[PDB]
């Protein structure tokens, strides 16, 4: 079955897994450790971008307001923030660059707009989401070290959040519309779940990596014939040093979508 093949994913992949899949055609899901907390890493992006799109809603100048990059502003990885020092990015550009190539300057750039992270969390609350917690900002935010609360959130609750963002009653349309772009475009995950699925299936996703070998990856799936599904992997292990395994994530994504 899949629980047994998920479990025995698990056992030979040296550490903790946890998956959540939403088949939006009947709401069914399969779960696993879909409620235990993992630290989300930069997963925790689409939440920061999602907030500023709310904001948005209510302030038609917001996504195109400029937003000065300073050198002291890069941290461990941006890769696009960098080639704007000493210019401007706009919300819109820093939304795409944290989304699409995981740029912490640009998460850090989001979050400090919204307020701090504790702003981030009370946004995910307005969502229903009583699960989700942003503690800190790039890179920190990504230590995941076991038994941390900080930065974490559960498979199902990030499940359901994303589908609420990306399908659902979250986000106004154009703004809804604008992070599934967003997620559509994602540079980062290819060998992540995109790599356990059919090649001609849609996929919008965001991938998250962090120290204790820490690999996720959440995602939107639109196959070709059948109702989209919402699908978040999770994988941390017991060492801090250990590596990443998008591998582990692409063969759970293998098995969870049997079938559809
Ligand atoms: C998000 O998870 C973030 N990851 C990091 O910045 C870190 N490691 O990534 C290799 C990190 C910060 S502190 C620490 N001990 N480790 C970005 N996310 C991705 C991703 O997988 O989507 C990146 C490719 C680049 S940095």
């Amino acid at each position: 079955s899949v629980q047994q093949q998920l479990e025995a994913l698990e056992k030979s992949s040296g550490g903790r897994l946890g998956v959540a899949l939403i088949n939006t055609a009947d709401n069914s899901q399969i779960l696993y450790r879909a409620d235990e907390r993992f630290a989300m890493c930069s997963t925790s992006k689409v939440m920061a971008a999602a907030a500023v799109l709310k904001q948005s809603e209510s302030d038609k100048h917001l996504l195109n307001q400029r937003v000065e990059i300073k050198k002291s502003d890069l941290v461990n990885y941006n890769p696009i923030a960098e080639k704007h020092v000493n210019g401007t990015m706009t919300l819109a550009e820093l939304g795409a660059a944290a989304l699409q190539y995981s740029d912490n300057t640009a998460m850090n750039k989001l979050i400090a707009h919204l307020g701090g992270p504790d702003k981030v969390t009370a946004f995910a609350r307005s969502l229903g989401d009583e699960t989700f917690r942003l503690d800190r900002t790039a890179p920190t935010l990504n230590t995941a070290i076991p038994g941390d609360p900080r930065d974490t959130t559960t498979p199902l609750a990030m499940a359901q959040t994303l589908k609420n963002l990306t399908l659902g009653k979250a986000l106004a349309e154009t703004q809804r519309a604008q992070l599934v772009t967003w997620l559509k475009g994602n540079t980062t995950g290819s060998a992540s779940i995109r790599a356990g699925l059919p090649k001609s299936w849609v996929v919008g996703d965001k991938t998250g990596s962090g120290d204790y070998g820490t690999t996720n990856d959440i995602a939107v799936i639109w196959p070709e014939n059948h109702a989209p599904l919402v699908l978040v992997t999770y994988f941390t292990q017991p060492e801090q040093k250990a590596e990443r395994r998008r591998d582990i994530l692409a063969a759970a994504a293998k098995i969870v979508t049997h079938g559809f």
